[PDB]
């Protein structure tokens, strides 16, 4: 007789919400079409256009909802779909405007008890640029009133500009190292200028020194985490390249510590999906940048653990109202 397995038949809808860049490209197609694999899973992808110019009523619906910011998405209107649908949220909607802000993604971990670097915030009134406490000498500078020896590292408050200052001390032949968002083969540039930034409010914090790597972590759920290092940006200002321009990738095993770091970052921020940077520093791990949804590029396995466990997630929690057999 027939070998057909009878369609179920309501699938469980995943819609994916997201900028088209983010939503077309490699990583997440590779996801989807595994995610694509559970029977009783369907995805929907959400068009740009839809998610720009359609009120949310018309946005389709669906049970789960994965959805993140990037440059230009309408965060709003994301929240107002949720609030609307009342879909399963994979990652949470409302910490994303927090994950904006560097001030917030630091008082998230400083109150969860996670190690970062001593860190002091300046924030400057664009009207009274002068009044804003602030006191500088040749090798170091005093925020807030505390002190902050050269080398440091200079953050802007927003977490998207990338424009990240670390200062060279007169020792090492002054001068400061200047990072930017990577394109093209420079990750940053050494400049001649001592002095701080004048404009602009700015995170100012103590320099971990490591072993010239970052280790960049992505969680999907909080007992999974994937790790790998890449050469620090600060560095060469040189991107190493492989065979076919692909960064280079080094090895990575996480530590007891550090698994728990992930589990902890992972909820505390409330993103199933989250990439994080570590800094190896004096025996400890130090957590510096918190950036939300984010997938590893160019790994077979990490495709196939990261479809596999959001899947189970879905299937999980809502199987039961759907009455869909599950375990
Ligand atoms: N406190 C620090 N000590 C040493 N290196 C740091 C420190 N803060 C950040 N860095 C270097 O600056 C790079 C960029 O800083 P990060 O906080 O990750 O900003 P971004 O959000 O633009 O990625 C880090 O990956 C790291 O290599
Ligand atoms: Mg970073
Ligand atoms: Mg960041």
């Amino acid at each position: 007789g027939s070998f057909t397995d009878s369609p179920p038949e309501r699938q469980i809808v995943v819609g994916i919400c997201s900028m088209a860049k983010k939503s077309k490209s490699k990583p997440m197609k590779e996801i989807l079409e595994r995610i694509s694999l559970f029977k009783y899973i369907t995805v929907v992808v959400f068009e740009e256009e839809v998610i720009l110019n359609e009120p949310v009523e018309n946005w389709p619906l669906c049970d789960c909802l994965i959805s993140f910011h990037s440059k230009g998405f309408p965060l709003d209107k994301a929240v107002a779909y949720a609030k609307l649908r009342n879909p399963f949220v994979i990652n949470d909607l409302n910490m994303q405007y927090l994950i904006q802000d560097r001030r917030e993604v630091y008082s998230i971990l400083q109150a969860e008890g996670i190690l970062l670097p001593r860190y002091a915030i300046l924030n400057r009134d664009p009207n009274n640029p002068k009044e804003c406490n602030l006191i500088e000498g040749e090798d170091h500078v005093e925020v807030n009133g505390e002190v902050f020896q050269k080398p440091f590292v200079e953050k802007p408050v927003s977490a998207e500009d990338h424009n990240v200052y670390i200062y060279y001390p007169t020792s090492a032949g002054g001068g400061s190292q200047r990072l930017f968002r990577k394109i093209g083969s420079r990750s940053s540039v050494y400049s001649p200028e001592s002095n701080v930034r004048k404009t602009g409010s700015y995170i100012y914090e103590e320099f971990m020194p490591t072993d010239g790597t970052d280790v960049k972590v992505y969680t999907v759920g909080p007992d999974y985490a994937h790790a790998e290092a890449r050469k620090s940006p600060a560095l060469d200002g040189k991107v190493e390249r492989d065979s076919e321009g692909k960064e280079v990738r080094y090895p990575v095993i996480l530590n007891a510590r550090e698994k728990l770091i992930a589990w902890k970052v992972c909820l505390a921020f409330k993103q199933t999906v989250c990439g994080f940077d570590l800094l190896r520093a004096n025996g400890q791990s130090y957590v510096c940048d918190v950036n939300g949804f984010s997938f590893v590029k160019n790994s077979m396995k990490y495709y196939d653990d990261c479809a596999k466990i959001l899947g189970n997630i879905v299937m999980r929690e809502l199987a039961p109202q759907f009455h869909i057999p599950w375990s």
